[PDB]
């Protein structure tokens, strides 16, 4: 079994993660500071977010030169040292790779628009537009239409993200070759894994028809089903991935779950780890800023979904949070004051004990809530922009409907500065941060939780040690005991004759669990929550509000 199956990883947002220099933007020396924070966390491998040269409209997504760092994480001198550093601690480097889209100040961009003649026109999507407006309906997911149309040649370019990121254009051999020299030159300096950015929606569709009204409610599914894009990930896998050692993951957004092994059969000779939705996106409406109340019911059975379509030769990784959500303990938690560690100890225990590869979002491991936003310039979030493009000004909904209901899904509320102590702006800059501090690092901060055996952190990283010495809590089979139970959450880790028993009470009540019949409790590993362990040979349990617990059984 491969290291990545067995490994734990840690995602860095590194704008916001650690500020070395007063300019309130978290950068490279920032996060090379901190890697004995994150190696005694335990934490095997880190995925930064982008760290390329960018104007930062999306921050990081909208890249200007794909073979330069960013300007505010530091140079490539500093990039280096990084690795220099992960390296020296035994630790693995993922990084972010963005070529659905490049930045509209791309070279390749420049050149492109200039003229419809030129040998770069075709790296990007230039078409006429029909009767009078766009080339077609197709919507942007950050507001009005996917098509911008520039006078210079009076046709429209494509951007599925925002207007200063036009779509690459993978139809065209050229910027294939382009971006796979481009991979390699990564590849050559040793980093040790690549996360693809929206690697569904790399194929367009030929002709660009218009999208039915159905397809119009759920656009991020049909820019999902370009009939090339196996080819291109073969291809790419082909002629750069094969050559070196490095695990790929794609952020499968918007696939339906069915066509996923396609992405990540080991067979296939595409990807190696499927980044899936399904889950994280469970409770969220179709237009992407209301929520849609859910049950335990619904988050296990997506789960046991998501496992079964990574079968035999598939892997998934297994998240609760990342930069483009809300807080895990938030959404999937209870974070009012009395059952905010209680409910973030019992997501820990999930999120380290799923088949598949486990990411900590930066901040989970303190129990990092959302944000009180109180009016909309509190976000900086383009796609909170987009909204009120899409619909305050066109009268759908007031300001305060958009405010009330995104505070609670804006991706913001992940990018709130790293709470490191209870200094001026959490420890994390000596200057103005560039969003807001959530109030409450005064009470939630790595400097008391490192200090605390009872705290959070200190769950997370008990959980880690264990999982470590437990191969059936990697690479074990899983089974969820009932899937219908909308109160406790039950499933074993099997391999090689030996099975873990895992249970978490998701109700702020007590609640009792009974064993299946003629499973009994062997040994209790941990939990979160309890005043006492169940009693060698025990065929039920009594748990408190929010209780967790790893068991060996038998
Ligand atoms: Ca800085």
């Amino acid at each position: 079994a491969p290291w990545w199956k067995s490994a734990v990883f840690y995602q860095v947002y590194p704008r916001s993660f650690k500020d070395t220099n007063g300019d309130g933007i978290g950068d490279f020396k920032g996060l090379t500071e901190k890697l004995d924070y994150l190696k005694g966390l335990g934490i095997d491998a880190i995925w930064i977010n982008p760290h390329y040269a960018s104007p930062n409209t999306d921050n990081g997504y909208d890249i200007s030169d794909y073979r330069e760092v960013m300007k505010e994480y530091g140079t490539m001198e500093d990039f280096d040292r990084l690795m220099a550093e992960l390296k020296k601690r035994g630790m693995r480097l993922m990084v972010d790779v963005v070529i659905n889209h490049s930045s509209d100040q791309h070279e390749w961009f420049k050149s492109s628009r200039a003229s419809k003649d030129n040998p770069y026109r075709d790296y990007y999507f230039w078409r006429d537009g029909k009767d009078g407006h766009e080339p077609n309906n197709y919507p942007s997911f950050f507001g009005g239409s996917a098509w911008e149309k520039d006078p210079v040649t009076g046709q429209y370019y494509l951007h599925y993200l925002g207007r200063q990121q036009p779509d690459l254009n993978w139809d065209t051999p050229k910027l294939r070759e382009e971006l796979y020299a481009m991979l390699r030159f990564w590849l050559d300096k040793g980093v040790s894994g690549m996360r693809f950015d929206t690697v569904a929606t790399y194929s367009k569709t030929p002709g660009f028809p218009d999208l039915t009204p159905e397809q119009m409610k759920n656009f991020a599914e049909a820019y999902t089903q370009g009939p090339n894009l196996h080819r291109y990930l073969q291809e790419m896998h082909e002629k750069v991935f094969d050559h070196y050692d490095a695990v790929t993951a794609g952020e499968i957004f918007g696939a339906p779950l069915n066509q996923v092994p396609l992405f990540i059969d080991s067979r296939r000779k595409e990807l190696d780890m499927a980044f899936t939705f399904d889950l994280i996106r469970y409770d969220r409406a179709l237009d992407r800023w209301h929520t849609i109340p859910r049950t335990l019911a619904d988050f296990r059975q997506t789960i046991d979904k998501v496992d079964a379509i990574a079968g035999e030769y598939g892997w998934n990784t297994f998240f609760l949070g990342n930069h483009d959500n809300p807080r895990a303990v938030s959404h999937f938690g209870d974070d009012r004051p009395q059952w905010r560690e209680a409910s973030a100890k019992a997501l820990a225990t999930v999120t380290l004990t799923q088949r598949g590869t486990p990411f900590i979002f930066q901040g989970d491991e303190l129990g990092m809530t959302n944000y009180p936003f109180k009016t909309l310039q509190d976000f900086d979030d383009i796609e909170v922009k987009g909204f009120f493009q899409d619909y305050v000004e066109t009268g759908k909904a007031t300001a305060e409907e958009l405010l009330t209901n995104v505070a609670l899904t804006s991706r913001d509320n992940a990018r709130t500065p790293f709470q490191w102590d209870d200094s001026a702006n959490a420890g994390f800059t000596t200057g103005k941060p560039w969003l807001k501090v959530n109030p409450n690092y005064t009470e939630i901060n790595a400097a008391r939780e490192i200090g605390d055996p009872k705290s959070v952190y200190s769950f997370y990283r008990n959980l880690i040690s264990i999982r470590h010495e437990t191969p059936a809590l990697s690479t074990g089979s899983y089974r969820d005991i009932d899937p219908s139970n909308a109160d406790v959450y039950a499933y074993t880790r099997s391999q090689d004759g030996e099975t873990y028993l895992v249970v978490v009470n998701f109700k702020a009540e007590p609640r009792s669990f009974t064993l299946p019949d003629g499973m009994h409790i062997a040994e209790t590993l941990i939990e979160s929550s309890s005043p006492a362990a169940p009693a060698a040979g025990a065929a039920s349990l009594e748990l408190q509000p929010w209780q967790s617990g790893i068991y060996k059984v038998k």
